[PDB]
């Protein structure tokens, strides 16, 4: 459960938030594979509730109605097609598994679902699964409202409804089998792993029982005995009775402290500085690197919908975001997940965005296709951060330095730091309000290297900044606090 099952050489996965299966299949062949991406995290592929008030919000996909591969992203055929095409090109697929609950208890009964399946939240009836009142822990929850009221009580956090969402009785073998049946269907189709959504709201023991019912990966693409990659979405910022270490026996865990702290440091909040990132990782109280799934932002907290708060950096903070993602991709800690979003009409009223529910670009509810512009960027409101030169090139940077140790650290006691990865890579950052100009030891072989942030290595030449490393590995770096991108990165594969 701890290995991503990515092809040797690929070290990152990208979350193609709300993308259609057909668009992802194309992206796998035309960009992800050639650019060295390891895999893709997809939005929940199972039938969810269709909400028209607000109009088709992004969170409607977190309210399951059944386990039918029928959503706004596509049907089972298109989904199968996407997994096959991506797998055939070396790009894995990871599914966001929503197994802690079903839809809201206050949702209207009827056929307002993405595939027409009938459901009755009030009577706890989900015939398409099927599930009934006996499969929920309404009689197990001990709070007066039936919802989670206090997170200081690990019990109610697991047996009660998360903001009204009907809570599945995961201790029952029947429920465990129905969920495994859904996950095994996906595994036999070709998916390499899963993201267990709302894992904090499930008992580590119940998760284990389910995982024990899962098949090995499809022997047509993976070696015999391959187990699905598992990363549990646990929001643990400390101070709670529930700890993400309690889930180590099931697989990896999402480290939400990673993005939150990285945001405050890059933003220079609370007097924090980049020079403090010297012992970044476990030294900061994070989970062990071999159990961590890291990211700068996620679909939740990028819209103030998740842990991290106002410190979280997103595509809206383009300049600082690129630097944050760059540091993450260059640093050896954990397995990295890159975010890919869409734009929405942010509208802050009282310091709050009242349009944080807006779903993906669409035409009367039908998700718009991902169009590629002549400059490789995207249109139709898709941000496509994974296509940004600075991010795409750093994804490759991580692949090239995979396995290399962290060394040659340098910092000016403020916000000007630099470090390398063995003898395969070097990166420099300038987040101070003044220019940076100094000769640093890169530990790199002599030669001329192309800066992969400002440019590219094309046809035995660089389109951006060029760095000259001497015989003793020293090189001069010059970064003005006015540069579009305040950081420079070079590696073995960007050498001329
Ligand atoms: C690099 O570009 C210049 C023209 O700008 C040209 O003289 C040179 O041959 C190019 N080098 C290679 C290896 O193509
Ligand atoms: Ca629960």
């Amino acid at each position: 459960q701890y290995s991503p099952n990515t092809q040797q050489g690929r070290t990152s996965i990208v979350h193609l938030f709300e993308w259609r299966w057909v668009d992802i299949a194309l992206e796998c062949e035309r960009y992800l594979a050639p650019k060295g991406f390891g895999g893709v995290q997809v939005s929940p592929p199972n039938e969810n509730v269709a909400i028209y008030n607000p109009f088709r919000p992004w969170w409607e996909r977190y309210q399951p109605v059944s386990y039918k591969l029928c959503t706004r992203s596509g049907n089972e055929d298109e989904f199968r097609n996407m997994v096959t095409r991506c797998n055939n090109v070396g790009v894995r697929i990871y599914v966001d598994a929503v197994i802690n609950h079903m839809c809201g208890n206050a949702v209207s009964a009827g056929t307002s679902s993405t595939c027409g399946s009938y459901f009755n939240p009030g009577s706890r009836d989900f015939p398409a699964v099927p599930y009934s009142g006996w499969d929920f822990n309404d009689g197990k929850c001990k709070t007066g409202s039936g919802d989670i009221e206090n997170y200081n009580d690990a019990t109610q956090v697991r047996d009660c409804r998360l903001t009204g969402l009907l809570d599945l009785a995961l201790e029952k073998d029947y429920v465990r089998s129905k969920i495994a049946e859904y996950m095994n269907h996906l595994i036999d189709i070709g998916v390499a792993g899963f993201q267990l959504d709302a894992s904090k709201h499930m008992w580590p023991g119940d998760i284990k029982a389910i995982l024990d019912k899962l098949h090995n990966l499809n022997s047509n693409w993976f070696p015999a005995g391959s187990k699905p990659f598992i990363y549990q979405e646990v929001i643990d910022l400390g101070g709670e009775p529930i700890k993400s270490s309690d889930y180590f026996g099931n697989g990896r865990v999402t480290e939400f402290k990673y993005g939150a702290k990285l945001g405050t440091v890059i933003r220079k909040w609370n007097g924090e500085k980049m020079s403090y990132l010297k012992n970044w990782g476990e030294g900061w109280g994070f989970v062990p690197s071999d159990r961590a799934l890291v990211f700068v932002d996620n679909h939740d907290n990028q819209r103030g919908h998740g842990a991290g708060g106002a410190s979280i950096l997103t595509f809206w903070d383009a300049r600082l975001y690129k630097m944050a993602v760059g540091f993450m991709l260059a640093h050896p800690y954990g397995f990295t997940r890159v975010m890919s979003s869409y734009r929405w009409p942010r509208q802050f009223q009282n310091g709050n965005d009242v349009n944080d529910w807006v779903g993906p670009p669409n035409n009367n509810g039908v998700i718009k296709e991902v169009t590629i512009n002549p400059d490789t960027t995207c249109g139709n409101d898709w941000v496509c951060e994974h296509r940004w030169r600075q991010i795409r090139n750093m994804v490759i940077f991580r692949n090239v330095v995979d396995g290399q140790p962290f060394t040659n650290w340098y910092d000016n006691g403020s916000n000007q730091v630099a470090f390398g990865r063995g003898n395969r890579g070097f990166i420099v950052f300038n987040n101070d309000d003044w220019s940076f100009s100094l000769t640093l030891q890169t530990g790199l072989p002599a030669g001329t290297y192309c800066d992969v942030i400002s440019g590219d290595k094309i046809n035995g030449n660089c389109t951006g900044i060029k760095i000259y490393v001497s015989d003793d590995g020293k090189a001069h770096f010059s970064i003005s606090n006015s540069a579009e991108d305040p950081f420079i990165a070079i590696h073995a594969e960007s050498k001329l």
